[PDB]
């Protein structure tokens, strides 16, 4: 499964753009399985596509604000710090290059 691997990534991500504190695989998963769940993420790797991201964040908000659960959005506005840091700070195709080019 895409899965277990883009929980892999994701935690890979916080640790070097996710700045103080940081989520757990748990967590992340968490979030993942709901966004699933509730019919946004049809796959988990859609989830780093910014389009989806503002969407995502008024999705989480609801469920805070309605059902009173704000522990997914909480793991999403780290990871969501982490993807937009990653996307500034770098350049997006050199750094996949650079990735598929160590696959052999």
């Amino acid at each position: 499964s895409e899965f277990e691997a883009v929980i892999k990534v994701i935690s890979s991500a916080c640790k070097t753009y996710c700045g103080k504190t940081s989520p757990s695989k748990k967590e992340i998963g968490a979030m993942l399985s709901l966004l699933q769940k509730e019919g946004l993420l049809m796959s988990p790797s859609d989830l780093y596509s910014p389009g989806s991201w503002d969407p995502i964040t008024a999705a989480l908000s609801q469920r805070a604000m309605i059902l009173g659960k704000s522990g997914e959005l909480k793991t999403w506005g780290l990871v969501l710090g982490a993807l937009k840091a990653a996307r500034e700070e770098q350049v997006t195709s050199e750094q996949a290059k650079f990735w598929l080019g160590l696959g052999g």
